[PDB]
């Protein structure tokens, strides 16, 4: 592998070898007062300004250093600017990677086999600007004249965690929006409950879908279809309540959708980067077309951002550069994101299928297998909740587990003049600096004694009481939550897990387990037809099919 | 640490050291044709059959051998009966440890400090079996003679989670019952969003606190509280939509709820562990009290089950031990939950609490450091929505992540003749099944070139196709998802939890880190007040601070 090859990552893993024991946080903050200043970044983007601060880390002046230097010699400039280019980085499926191009406002010319694909991302924007206005206006009507009250987006995997977890997010800016609903799993639960609540006279199902031929979305699709013409009974309903987010054209004709009703998007934009497409549909009928607009801007701040900053003050480098030293040095294999916010809920589960759907790779591009870890397990829930949870595993257990804090200064919800984000900040602050500081045997010593408990109650409790801190974390704190600052964030991320692709010289860009997990479904499904036992596969594959038939039959 | 100094523990690690080079899945499967038989067991609850396949595990029959063999020496059984019989094996806080007798349906006497818990236990049900029926048959009228539509729990962690993921899971049985709310998080948005959406007129708030002193449970009750005043003006009306769970009794005349209206619990009652208690109010005014009492007897269930059954074939034990093989021999950090049922939408999160704040320790009996892993980093969404996401990592990555997949026969909802269900469980079987063979080099190959591929695209594409597979997995497979069986699977990982934490001599029940978080905040809280900067911590939470009040001001 390229990685153990590297010159800088041996230099950095002897380092670390020679070192990790002088790694105290403590200690490294009280022994230089600029600690903050020299470890932390403040972008000013003109719609608020984003703080990493990654000061709590584990790290020196000379890691850092070394960490920029890794990413020089991995190549990580001429890479970015490959992507940013339009050539066919993904080199398996032999595809560009221009989910850059999506939020691409300043419409500089980038080209995929020669053509330049703006004007094309341009026209389907528009058409979507077009298409929103319309429906949240009212001019849309549905079969029986009625307006829309209800958006249903059908879709899974990448067409569906991003809108969902944007519309979560942008709650706030949906005044005057019609509900959205995201019907995902095959699980017929997830489509019968949503239908449930609905009525088809002001439904409208958008089929979120890059190849059309996905199994789960296409069963609820039809499921969604059929259950809208035994109400609607005339096929040319359909046209008025059905739209497609597709790149083939076939296919969604085949469903039964009028191409006029397709919002069209390309082979190299990837599902877990096509939130700024099309399949962003529902997020701009939610919360409005210049709300959609201004998530793409702020993710084309990101990206410019990404693309001209040197890589000693890049925020994606940087964040990128931590998660390798922690990885690949310190052997932590999870990475936890903590949005102190209760609007992102669903962040930490996008970026879960962000980064390990991207990053979970043990290929290189030679085609050589890796001989160090990889992407990591990413997973958390909002604050504060977590503290009354998993933190506790965090503070006490016997894992080491790199935190991303992050949170608003500004709450949509300034109730109680600002008493709960007061707290929710403050809690925010506090957990950072313990996970640091620890408290150590003579500290809970000196508080057990001063609640007066006698000698042998002190003795058994103490050592429980102890906390041996130096966990590592990093604190983003954005202005406000809106649109723009959104779409900044997650292109960050976007951007961190790319730099920590090219580190690892893998494919970021690519699935095969999630392309091999969809036709996997094939041989069991039939065989679960009927009531013979069945023998193909291994004991175990065998004894569950005969286990579910002969349970299909209790009562 | 005593499990380092067991006998068993050294000839199991030894073992691990000689042989896991002979642990193939593939191979282990074809060499055994009654691996499924020997490797799974089949729990008949007369409610339901529970299949317990741990067959695809990197076992054979000397390891689980040793496995139960390291459970014995480590004292399972005996620790168990110290626990059902009331105990304090919670020895740091010195509590005994008994949501086993929330759950005690045969009424047996259980001791603690020589008096039968059980006359209070069931004194409380009672009291909730009676108020769910006024509240639910419309007997119980708000303060404008109106009937309650909407139950809103607000609390926080161990107070929140269990009745969130038990309502969501028996969503389908609350027919008749009031739509219920959880607000948890200080976070105003959570109080703010819920609050808009609610008529004081028939709106009932129930406050999940076992302290009653949380910040965030007091502070969203007091904010409720306020905005129900500011509609009702009459104190008098507070006992008609107020209701509190709690063991402090003068907290909650404090708080101005009266006494009449607290459901009551116990110390021993963990809040990890109370769902089955007065904190089950919620689910209970739901579902239902009859279905409240079904959740209570699958449990009671479950527990008679660990508590009778020898440990070759005693399933929470079982689980135990494989987790155990996995964490102190192979490492692995995590441990995954993939429920595929949408209504367990939340269960992994549940236990992610259950599990890490359980067993997140380092700290032994003897106060001694472990010098050994203890508590897995757990985590999982739904199937099938996770085979497009995060499933790339686990077939592809750097990282071995035992998985629980889990799933019911039967849906609760059966639409397209059971098309849905259908798919649903035939990926349920095939990621396990792929999970374990993978797929070789030239099985990728015969593949490729089936599919027409050129001798150079083949050989720059084909690694990358490649599964080197040998991933164990758990499948438990159940008859449907009823509240009586929904309570014996929580009660099997409860006691999973319990078994492991045993074996690693430590206190899976008390939580020093969560309750140092609820400290924490005190000094920064007054601190965020004013405009000073602040200079009385590290130079991270000074820089922080200052950020946010900096950016107080912006617009
Ligand atoms: O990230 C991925 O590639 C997957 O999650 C896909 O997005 C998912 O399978 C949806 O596929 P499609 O949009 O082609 O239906
Ligand atoms: O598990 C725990 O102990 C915590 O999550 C508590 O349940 C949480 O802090 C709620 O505390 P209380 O119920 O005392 O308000």
């Amino acid at each position: 592998a390229a990685l153990t090859r590297d010159p800088q990552f041996q230099k950095l893993q002897q380092w670390y070898r020679e070192h990790r024991s002088e790694l105290n946080l403590r200690r490294l903050f009280d022994a230089n007062k600029d600690r903050f200043n020299h470890f932390s970044l403040t972008l000013n983007t003109n719609h608020g300004h984003i703080l990493v601060d990654y000061s709590k880390n584990l790290v020196t002046e000379d890691v850092m250093r070394m960490l920029v230097d890794l990413a020089k010699s991995r190549g990580v400039e001429a890479a970015r600017e490959r992507m940013f280019n339009g050539e066919k980085i993904n080199y398996t499926e032999g595809r560009a990677v221009l989910h850059v191009a999506l939020r691409n406002r300043s419409n500089t010319p980038i080209l995929v086999d020669g053509k330049d694909v703006m004007p094309e991302v341009n026209k389907v924007l528009d058409k979507m600007k077009s298409f929103c206005q319309r429906v949240r206006s009212g001019d849309w009507k549905g079969y029986t004249g009625k307006t829309i009250t209800d958006v249903i987006n059908i879709g899974i995997g990448g067409s569906d965690l991003g809108p969902l977890m944007v519309t979560e997010a942008l709650k706030p800016y949906s005044s005057g929006g019609p509900r959205v609903w995201y019907v995902s799993n095959i699980d017929g639960t997830h489509i019968a409950k949503t239908l449930a609540q609905l009525n088809p006279e002001s439904s409208l199902f958008i089929i979120a879908s890059k190849t059309f031929t996905t199994q789960e979305t296409i069963t609820n699709a039809e499921t969604a279809k059929e259950w809208f013409l035994q109400a609607a009974k005339d096929p040319s309903a359909v046209a008025k309540h059905f739209v497609a987010l597709s790149t083939n054209t076939t296919k969604v004709k085949e469903f039964g959708i009028d191409p006029q009703n397709m919002f069209e998007f390309w082979d190299w934009v990837g599902g877990r980067y096509s939130l700024w497409s099309a399949i962003g549909l529902s997020i701009a009928l939610h919360v409005g077309f210049d709300n959609f607009e201004q998530l793409l801007s702020g993710a084309h701040w990101m990206d410019q951002h990404f693309r001209t900053t040197p890589l000693e003050k890049n925020a994606p480098v940087l964040l990128a550069l931590l998660g390798i030293w922690y990885i690949n040095c310190f052997g932590c294999e999870t990475h936890a994101m903590l949005p102190y916010d209760q609007y992102l809920h669903r962040f930490a589960a996008y970026f879960q299928q962000g980064d390990m759907e991207s990053n979970g790779k043990y290929i290189t591009k030679s085609g050589t297998r890796v001989d160090h870890q990889t992407g990591p397990i990413v997973w958390g829930e909002p604050g504060t909740n977590g503290q009354h949870a998993f933190y506790q595993l965090i503070h006490q257990g016997t894992k080491m587990i790199p935190c991303d804090f992050l949170i608003p200064v500004q709450t949509q919800h300034p109730i109680r003049k600002g008493l709960h984000h007061k707290i929710l900040l403050a809690n925010f602050l506090a957990q950072t600096e313990a996970l640091m500081r620890g408290k150590s045997t003579e500290e809970a010593r000196k508080e057990l004694q001063a609640a007066g408990k006698s000698p042998e109650d002190l003795e058994r409790l103490l050592p429980h009481k102890v906390f041996e801190g130096n966990r590592p974390t990093n604190s983003i704190v954005f202005t406000k939550l809106t649109p723009f600052m959104l779409g900044a964030l997650v292109a960050m991320y976007e951007h961190k897990i790319f730099v920590q692709g090219i580190i690892w010289d893998i494919n970021s860009f690519d699935q095969w387990g999630v392309e091999l997990g969809k036709q996997l479904a094939k041989k069991i499904e039939p065989e679960l037809d009927g009531s013979a036992q069945v023998t193909s596969h291994d004991a175990s594959t065998n004894g569950l099919i005969n286990f579910i038939k002969q349970q299909r039959e209790a009562r």
